[PDB]
């Protein structure tokens, strides 16, 4: 290594790569190390599919029926991308865009009394929803319409609503929808985790509603993006974006100890070798004791020779399961991809269902998800704990970036990555 850097990036995962893009492109000297053998993180991606039975310790390999083992590519931790949300924003800021192909993700589905349905979002789609009743329905179409013409910058567009005071639940009233109906919409609409929203000012939620209706995507698709290949194309465009810039990526490459005394600060020691920076970014696991265990999460992979069925036929899709629908404090997601984002051998689907754990049988908490897809190949079953820093950076300059939550959709990651960048430059990203 060179005897000094302006920043030092300590993982290979997706928050660290995207922080470690935007820095370089910004014009700082950066120096992106990974103690593992391979790019990832937590959220890597196995490329052949004999490792993947290997990594679960099972001895036996995969069946003849599972095709071509170079065909996969499989994600550890998928996620989607909302078409208009900041993270793609992000992307296109830093230009690794010039790398990735992306493909539309076609359909988005919903959990409602032991049954999926389709997410309407627009007038056409809500008259069509088989999710509600004849009466409801219309009352759904009068909600959508007043979100459509929404225009905080008119007060005649408002009906008699303060977008700064009137809580969502009022709004949920003044059209008297349903549990049912609320469920859904706040969960696979607006996109929330919790129902905290209820009790804040509407604003917010109808511009995430808007943002699901802008996203849109012609054919009736849906408003996610997921890249051909998988997700392990990012690590790789950004590690080419790098030495456009002079930048350096290095893999397995261990870290004796972060250098720091007094106004605590940096450097870093590598191989008897220490480098010299003024910040430093990097995952939970490079800091024990500058982290505290915010719980668990289950993920269980399954691999199909079927598309799920109620959808139509879907080639990919996204599927929430709010937790009200199943008794439970926290939601279940199942995201699917297949041969057609390029990530399994033709005619093979992979489904992916996650949630927080709650219980003591974790894996009996997945039942409600796993049933929807039932006939299932192989089963994969995985627990990680999620960490979350104690130190925000300030006076030490020491960035930890939070471990991935159970959600299939960018959010909560993009969320991180404003909240360092902002610890870091002492503004927002503009």
């Amino acid at each position: 290594m060179d005897e000094e850097y302006d920043v030092i990036v300590l993982g290979t995962g997706l928050t660290e790569c995207i922080l470690s893009g935007i820095m370089s492109v910004n014009g700082k000297k950066v120096l992106h190390m990974d103690r593992n053998p391979y790019y990832g993180g937590e959220s890597s991606s196995i490329t052949p599919l004999e490792e993947l039975y290997k990594r679960f310790q099972l001895l036996e390999g995969p069946p003849e029926t599972m095709g071509r083992g170079r065909d996969w590519n499989v994600d550890l931790i998928p996620k989607f991308l909302m078409a208009n949300g900041q993270l793609v924003k992000m992307l296109l800021y830093t230009e690794v865009t010039r790398y990735l192909d992306f493909k539309v993700v076609e359909g988005s589905f919903v959990y409602k009394g032991g049954k999926i349905y389709k997410v309407p979002s627009t007038e056409t789609e809500a008259l069509a929803s088989n999710l509600m009743g004849m009466f409801e329905k219309r009352r759904f179409r009068k909600f959508l319409v007043f979100v459509a013409n929404f225009d905080e910058n008119d007060p005649k567009t408002f009906e008699g609503v303060d977008p700064q005071n009137t809580s969502m639940r009022d709004v949920y009233r003044k059209f008297d929808l349903g549990q049912d109906v609320i469920d859904f919409t706040g969960h696979a609409l607006a996109l929330y985790r919790t129902d905290d929203y209820l009790d804040q000012p509407c604003l917010e939620t109808i511009n995430r509603i808007k943002l699901y209706s802008e996203s849109l995507a012609r054919y009736g698709k849906s408003p996610y993006l997921y890249p051909l290949y998988g997700l392990g194309e990012l690590p790789q465009g950004f590690a080419r974006l790098s030495a456009i810039y002079g930048g350096t990526y290095m893999l397995n490459k261990p870290v004796d100890d972060i250098i720091m005394e007094n106004g605590k600060v940096v450097g870093v020691k590598s191989e008897g070798e220490v480098a010299r920076c003024k910040q430093l970014i990097c995952d939970p696991s490079y800091v024990p004791d500058r982290v505290r265990k915010a719980g668990q999460v289950i993920r269980i992979i399954c691999i199909l020779s079927h598309p799920i069925k109620n959808t139509n036929d879907a080639n990919s899709c996204q599927i929430i399961i709010p937790q009200n629908q199943v008794n439970r404090k926290s939601d279940i997601y199942v995201c699917m991809i297949s041969y057609a984002h390029n990530v399994a051998a033709q005619g093979k689907y992979i489904a992916i269902a996650s949630t927080t754990v709650e219980t003591t049988d974790p894996e009996k908490e997945v039942e409600p998800a796993l049933e929807l897809l039932e006939p299932i190949d192989q089963k994969f079953v995985a627990i990680s704990d999620l960490y979350e820093p104690i130190d925000d950076g300030s006076e030490s300059q020491v960035f930890c970036s939070c471990s991935y939550d159970a959600t299939t959709h960018f959010e909560t990651t993009c969320n991180d990555i404003k909240d360092i960048y902002k610890r870091m430059a002492g503004s927002a990203f503009d």
